């Protein structure tokens, strides 16, 4: 990966490249995929600079976005029999941790009867956010999966699954006073 | 609604399910509404945490999230023929509310003759992203109703219509001074 | 454009009006262009109010913001033969300019040998977000194209593919302490 002059104008004709060089249109159901998990990874920034973790939340976002371009090249790779170089690839591995974390950062709080509005600290808030766009990430990876069942591997999916429930226990560690609860038809 | 381990993998295959526990893909179009629905509602959140709202406008917008939670499960029920219980629906009554408070916070605001460029206030500018952030939603309950115009109803999509024109007046309201406007081709 | 009551209600059915006032699906591919340029436009107002930009950044983001309600006023335009008046059009000019602003605020920069995880600062994370809402606006810029390629110029995808180029150097620019790189699998 080399950024230098950033537009090229190869991109100005409606398709781009994959990274085995291939083309594709701009509407690909790949390209959607990892151009999500950029979005992801953007919200996510903003969480960490406008939210203000703590030290040891920053380092789990930190990995998380590390991860992410991680599955953002695993999505733009297809996969090939026999390839000339080992591609990186999202492994089971990567979700394991998710949800080591998941367990650890849930262990202090108390189980909901209802859903969250999200707000409170601005972490808080700003971790919502993150939530619900990986969330829209995991479905176009899906969606990827759906039209390329063999080029397409699934673990970005899964992992983009369990990264959206690790950021909900979250987004309730940031907000210690408690958080508003839906109140069905009040 | 019970929040207690939060991941439960059984969505890792691209499945997941509506209320009723039936399944559907991760793409289907009725999860994608009230999807989008969540995102909102995350939008919503931030510019309470980030844009400090009195106390008046922060109670509109509390009420507004959890109308955003009712259509989500309005959303995500299939309509049947004499449901065994009552379900949640979101009713015009919902609708008539957003429309008095369109007519409340307008009443004091002259009249625009041409766009607003979205910023100024910390909350001006996040009421836009909520603002567009519905819009979206809106788009995507329409799609809804395309793919099961017996099944959806039609009054969640007219609830997100009317409640973006709401976020846009409120986003004029927490810009006193005034909003810079679009000059076309300047 | 008369902005007064807001809320007219001929969109309840599902259904809305192009400029020339020919009606459209509120799925239709032109509207998710214009209103993707909207969200965007909406991205930038957030790194408006809540990043503090110096003059310099101001000004240009303005001037971005205004651009894109000439290319909403651009993609809501049908392109007829011989029209009564000259629609307002993104021409090459405009993109001419983000190039001269990419290769200002990019000539002070040294070149990356990876990507980036948005963060820092305010303003950087929100311009990052603001690039990937543009990117995915350009995606919604070329459906339009492919639904209508006589009906929809390709000047705003060409301008919106341009446009996040120049966002990332400027996200950039907005943390001069340098950037946290992706380490892959790392
Ligand atoms: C897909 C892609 C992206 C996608 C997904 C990338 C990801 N990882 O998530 C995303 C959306 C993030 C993207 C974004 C951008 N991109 Co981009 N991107 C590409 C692309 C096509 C692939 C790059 C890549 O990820 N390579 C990683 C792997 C797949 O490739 P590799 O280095 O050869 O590694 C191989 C092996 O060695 C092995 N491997 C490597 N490391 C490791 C480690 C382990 C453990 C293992 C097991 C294996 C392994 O795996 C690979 C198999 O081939 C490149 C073009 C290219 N071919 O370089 C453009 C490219 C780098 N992007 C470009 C640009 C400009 C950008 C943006 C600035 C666009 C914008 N305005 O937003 C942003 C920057 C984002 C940021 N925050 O920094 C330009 C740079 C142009 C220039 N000269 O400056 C390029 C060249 C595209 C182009 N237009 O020509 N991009
Ligand atoms: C659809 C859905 C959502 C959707 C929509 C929900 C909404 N209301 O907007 C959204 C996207 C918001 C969502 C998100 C989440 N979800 Co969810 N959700 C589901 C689901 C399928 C339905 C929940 C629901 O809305 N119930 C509300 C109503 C429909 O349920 P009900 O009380 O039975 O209602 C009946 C009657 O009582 C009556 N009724 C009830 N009250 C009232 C009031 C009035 C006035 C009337 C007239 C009628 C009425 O109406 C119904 C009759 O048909 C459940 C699974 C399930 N089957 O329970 C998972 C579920 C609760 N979700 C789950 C989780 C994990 C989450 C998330 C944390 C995912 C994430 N990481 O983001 C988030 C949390 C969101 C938040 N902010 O708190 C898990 C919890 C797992 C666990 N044990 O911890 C579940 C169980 C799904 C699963 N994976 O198995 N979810
Ligand atoms: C498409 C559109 C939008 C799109 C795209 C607009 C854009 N420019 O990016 C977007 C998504 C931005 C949008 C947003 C909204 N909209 Co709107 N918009 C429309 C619409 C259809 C066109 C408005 C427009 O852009 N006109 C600009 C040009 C294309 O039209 P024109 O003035 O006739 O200009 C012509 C010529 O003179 C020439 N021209 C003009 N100037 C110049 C300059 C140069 C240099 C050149 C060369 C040519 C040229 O070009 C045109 C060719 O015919 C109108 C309905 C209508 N038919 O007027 C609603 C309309 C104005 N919108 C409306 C509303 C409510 C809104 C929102 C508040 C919705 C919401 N809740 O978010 C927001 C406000 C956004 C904001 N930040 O201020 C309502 C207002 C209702 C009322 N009475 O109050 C309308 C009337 C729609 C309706 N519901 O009936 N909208
Ligand atoms: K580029
Ligand atoms: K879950
Ligand atoms: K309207
Ligand atoms: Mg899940
Ligand atoms: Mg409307
Ligand atoms: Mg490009």
């Amino acid at each position: 990966v080399h950024l230098t002059r950033i537009y090229t104008r190869t991109g100005d004709d409606g398709t781009t490249g994959l990274s085995d060089m291939s083309r594709v249109a701009k509407t690909d159901a790949r390209l959607v995929a990892y151009a999500d998990c950029d979005e992801a990874n953007a919200a996510i920034g903003a969480a960490l600079a406008l939210g203000h973790p703590d030290t040891q939340i920053t380092d789990v976002l930190r990995q998380i976005q590390n991860d992410l371009f991680d599955a953002g090249a695993d999505l733009s790779t297809p996969i090939v029999e026999n390839p000339k170089h080992p591609p990186l690839r999202i492994a089971q591995s990567y979700i394991d941790r998710l949800e080591g974390w998941c367990d650890a950062y849930n262990a202090g709080l108390p189980a909901l009867k209802s859903f969250v509005l999200p707000g409170g600290s601005p972490l808080s808030a700003l971790l919502h956010v993150a939530r619900t766009v990986v969330r829209r990430a995991e479905r176009s990876a899906w969606a990827a999966v759906d039209a390329h069942p063999e080029g397409v591997s699934v673990l970005p999916a899964k992992y983009l699954n369990r990264l959206s429930d690790l950021l909900f226990i979250l987004s309730r560690v940031a907000n210690p006073d408690g958080d508003v609860l839906w109140r069905p038809g009040g």
